[PDB]
């Protein structure tokens, strides 16, 4: 069996596998996001652990891994629906909050300094601990960097808009809402997602992109719509493939916009920005220095949120299952969800 | 993790591809001395959709799948007794539901298992339920239920839609109310490639069904409403294919056992079975049970069968959910990017 916390960042599911996780190949995190994005038995696994009937349309599983850095305590790689991915914050928060609350890592009152080895990078995730709970936790994210301002492209149903390409742990195609005729709001949901699949579509298919040194993170993997509140917060809604959106505001999307407004002149080391989800939910975003990678400018971000683990589920790896290869519908799944 | 927190601890099961998970420890006290009494109430009372909404919806539930609360059993021959919980209301009834019901009580040893065969008996709002199970190696292979007596009401049943012009439908009763449609007359096939498109039409029926056509079974008052519009049609080998729509927008996984128990009924009723016939039903999905007509009963005067499903039971996993009342989320939220277009009515 897998061993899993259930926990949620801002609405947004993220599932810790504690225990039981298989042995995945590579010598670094990095290669082992590669492997289980290219061989069939890394398929094999994710389909059967986020696809029907053992998993939902919503919420990701984090696959706690061996940490290889001396100073890390854990590593791990989010398993979604269309790949494995990189970097989240939502769910470093959550792998936080776990790891935390089972005592995997000693808590320490009032802060514990959490560090996670991803495929991008050391996350250094300190944490707010009072009375056994890890109440929130602020993630120094790792460089982000601006690929692309204003890049245009042509789409038949809106004629040509413009959207930004950069990195905030993985990559993006930011896009103004208002340039698709929508508003961010729960009421637009369906359509959101629509008109994400339709950009991640003819993006993916001709705007390569690759981090400049670290060659196992490559594509666009979300469509981000980004607006502005009264309140003067940065409303987001990311979208996901086979169609859903993020219930969260977007770590590594924030991380992204955050360079794309250091780039403008609109933010500056020091900064704090609040950021909103399309259910309304909130981050605390940061501009904690300036760096470069590869040459270009780029940023150390802050993503701050809270976790609440919500249950415990342990999983049989039995794949004699009849539904063993795991399916998905565009009922619940989305609308690219005959692809899976 | 879970120290120092209250918890409903739950036995993951799908049948056929539908999920049903079963909380078999840690319920709350639902009140209410009689199954029917406690449907009604959660069904009416303030805390009853409090306790629902945490366990359905998001972040706590997914879009797809049942949450069945076992409860003591009433009636002297009942094994235990349950209710499904799901997003639009508590059910009293539900085949693939039961089905994951059976298989949870027999693999956990809540219910002892015997071997060739077990008999568990299931106590609903709508009556018992005979579940017959096939066990060995102390696994429940598949089960075979003998549901409660169903019955038509109205066939054919006309009404005018703006999308598809005047439609016809059976109006009828397999432990839950039904409205059965043809699905040539929406002009889509049953297939996983019209998954959305089918359950747009079944939520468009619905709501139209819902307010114009009020349907109560006539003894037992806590079991009223057309729950579902079903779609249906006939597969190249002759299994009836369905298509389940359930509010506020997903299909069933499973063929459908309460649909099919309903359906039974109107082949019955159209002289198109009888006593001993045995049918194949196939989901959406390619999922498939056996829907026999066992026997001829009578519904208050009113001409009705016996009918039986079996498919099979599956148990993937175990899950234990915190009852806080304190998470910011307590409320549970839905949205129409998963949960169907009705979910901004959640």
């Amino acid at each position: 069996t897998i061993q899993l916390l259930d926990v949620h960042c801002e609405g947004e599911i993220g599932r810790v596998a504690i225990g039981g996780v298989p042995k995945i190949p590579g010598n670094t995190v990095a290669e082992q996001l590669h492997w289980l994005n290219t061989d069939p038995k890394g398929e094999e696994l994710r389909r059967f652990l986020v696809l029907e009937p053992r998993g939902a349309p919503i919420g990701s599983v984090n696959l706690l891994l061996p940490a290889r850095h001396p100073d890390a305590d854990a590593a791990f790689i989010i398993l979604q629906p269309d790949q494995a991915h990189a970097s989240s914050g939502s769910n470093s928060i959550c792998v936080t909050t776990a790891l935390l609350e089972s005592g995997i890592v000693e808590m320490k009152e009032p802060e514990t300094v959490v560090t996670l080895e991803t495929a991008a990078g050391l996350v250094r995730a300190t944490a707010t601990c009072r009375d056994g709970r890890c109440e929130k936790v602020r993630l120094t994210m790792v460089p982000s960097f601006v690929h692309e301002l204003d890049v245009g492209i042509d789409t038949p149903q809106w004629g040509r808009i413009k959207l930004d390409l950069c990195y905030g742990g993985i990559f993006y195609a930011l896009v103004d809402v208002g340039q698709i005729g929508l508003t961010i709001g729960k009421a637009n949901a369906a359509s959101l997602v629509q008109a994400g699949m339709v950009l991640k579509e003819l993006i993916n298919r001709t705007v390569p992109v690759v981090h400049p040194e670290i060659p196992a993170i490559s594509g666009v993997a979300y469509v981000m719509f980004r607006d502005i509140d009264a309140d003067g917060a940065i409303r987001t809604c990311t979208t996901m493939w086979p169609g859903r959106a993020d219930r969260s505001p977007c770590g590594t999307g924030n991380s992204a916009n955050l360079a794309t407004l250091h780039a403008r002149g609109k933010a500056r080391v020091g900064d704090v920005f609040k950021s909103r989800s399309i259910i309304g939910s909130e981050f605390e975003v940061g501009l904690q220095a300036e760096t470069e990678v590869a040459g270009k400018p780029a940023i150390i971000p802050t993503i701050t949120g809270r976790g609440f683990t919500f249950g415990l589920s342990q999983v049989a790896l039995d794949p004699f299952d009849p539904m063993a290869n795991g399916f998905a519908l565009t009922d619940v799944w989305g609308p690219l969800a005959g692809d899976i």
